């Protein structure tokens, strides 16, 4: 394999021939390839748009050069909730991962300072006084001690470093911005993962797939990285290899219409403001965003080992992620994230 | 307003350039205030969108603000180029070399503009017969009018370009940085044949050629080859007074026998060199032909400039002028002068 192949290849609107992709991406993560081969690549990929088999191989590779967990330390049943990107929604995934973790359900998030590859969501966590640049063996006792961890993705995916400036110096979303979701280092079997675009989340949906793997990728109708309360969403739905493609409508569950602009991010501190409001009983279209896609979290969690069918599943997630919040255990839950950082 | 963000996203998502854009990204690269990555992301983004003849105009127009010019009324008016933008992972750099010489010959003032090759070429090929290419715009100037030739080394013309080059060579394949070098050669002639190894490419290039109103062909043989092929058919844009006709080509309705791929491209500097002694001593075959077509377009484009004559007596006289220019010995002779003019400046 060479550069010029393929990316020949992709400039000619071709799919790449099986281990092409992850040939790229062994050079990218071995410091091989230079700063306009790797921007190359990114752009002519998504361009040409990734295949499922593609995406498979720069994840896998990605994840062999990865810092693990401690063996045993991850609970099996442990979920992801995080979106690619949009406008953003890291406001409503990292409290719907609190809230989720407040309900009961082992949480293990992946990110990075923001505006980055692989998801952000570390800089609201800081603003909330979350210790997020833990190392294998604190992340894996905040995840037994709290039921919540975050793996601080320079810390985990060192090797990740030149793709990840090229990422920065173009600005622009590529195949890259897939990956996070993709590569969390805890490896859940679980989760809700959110996508702006419906093709490149059906493709992404075609990873989990091939894996060991029960997740809800999800598209708002609306562009949203999240399930959204503006309008409908298309949920693929994995479990056992297999995907279930739907038109999903919280209406059916009694959510309100809202607008598009009342469920956008802001800066890490008006997330952080955010996170305190609903955590402590703000009713409005946030908190219902945050409690659909808590619940959505919910529902790929019980598909790993219960028989429950769809509608029972979300009625008993919906009520599990509004007890969260309104019983306080979210509220607290996130007190002793705090606490447990600050205790070291 | 114009960023990297904007530009890289608008390209991503398959959209043309607002007016601008382009000349602000091409200011970046050529000031050296694009990273790398920036300057890769921008290349290859635009040819998977299919560029357009406004882009390549303001990438070209900057590009040529860069440049160092010809000095004050020493290149002829009616001066041309005879050149391709690189053929398809295929060797043509030999035919553009000879017919270039050729068309001098023929008594046509003939400004190239190329690189050493492998980064357009045809620099090597033209070391090997003894020609000197890398002079300044004074000796240029003096070539021109002593002996109706001449040749801007890119590097020399066009030093802000670097950062792009480099790029270019770091990542392979083709990209719209390739329709460059016939659009911005610094000696400005206003006409040209010029070859391209895609139709869609080729058809943009007469655009931003309209546009300036040269009189050109641009020539796209319908093989991949980036010159007027005797293997098939060829299409051809005729761009004269800003309006543009597309044809279809034979060189069969010339009398032209159909030749192989494998017999018109040919390797390094010293057999090409070889090669274009044999043709210009007038041995024939292929390469003569494809020589002397191309040379014909050449003078077509010339005549353009004057005449907006027939088509078909046009081209008879461009292969009679191009045949008569070697067999006279004026193409060998030529290039004699040249390679005599150089060996002068010490
Ligand atoms: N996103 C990353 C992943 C790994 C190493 C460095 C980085 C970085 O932010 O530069
Ligand atoms: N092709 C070029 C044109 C101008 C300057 C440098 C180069 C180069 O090869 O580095």
């Amino acid at each position: 394999p060479s550069w010029p192949q393929i990316l020949g290849r992709l400039t000619d609107n071709r799919d790449l021939a099986r281990g092409q992709a992850a040939w790229a991406m062994d050079q990218i993560m071995t410091g091989n390839a230079r700063p306009a081969q790797i921007a190359a690549f990114a752009v002519a990929m998504t361009m040409k748009a990734p295949t499922a088999d593609e995406v498979g191989e720069l994840a896998g590779v990605m994840l062999s050069h990865a810092h693990p967990l401690p063996a045993d330390t991850v609970p099996d049943d442990a979920v992801d909730v995080v979106g690619t990107g949009g406008v953003n929604t890291v406001n409503l995934s990292t409290m719907a991962a609190i809230v989720v973790a407040a309900a009961g359900v082992p949480v293990v998030k992946h990110g990075n300072r923001a505006a980055s590859s692989l998801s952000g969501g570390a800089d609201t966590l800081e603003a909330l006084g979350v210790r997020i640049d833990l190392g294998p063996d604190l992340v894996a006792r905040s995840l037994a001690e709290v039921g919540i961890g975050f793996c601080f993705a320079p810390r985990f995916h060192p090797s990740y470093r030149h793709a990840a400036a090229v990422a920065r110096e173009i600005g622009v979303p590529t195949v890259f911005n897939l990956l996070g979701p993709l590569t969390n280092p805890a490896r859940p079997r679980a989760g809700l993962i959110g996508c702006a675009f419906a093709d490149l989340a059906e493709v992404m949906a075609g990873v989990f797939a091939a894996r060991r793997s029960s997740v809800l990728v999800v598209h708002g109708d609306d562009g949203l990285d999240e399930l959204t309360t503006t309008t409908t969403s298309t949920i693929w739905r994995v479990a056992a290899g297999s995907v279930d493609k739907l038109t999903f409508d919280p209406a059916g569950f009694g959510f309100a219409r809202a607008q598009l602009d009342q469920l956008a991010g802001g800066d890490a501190q008006a997330n952080a403001a955010a996170v305190r409001a609903v955590l402590g009983g703000a009713r409005g279209p946030v908190r219902d965003a945050v409690v659909l896609n808590a619940a959505g979290a919910i529902v790929a969690h019980a598909g790993l080992s219960s028989r429950a069918e769809w509608l029972p599943a979300w009625e008993e997630g919906l009520r599990r992620a509004s007890a969260a919040i309104d019983t306080g255990a979210a509220e607290q839950l996130l007190a002793r994230w705090v606490r447990f950082g600050r205790q070291i």
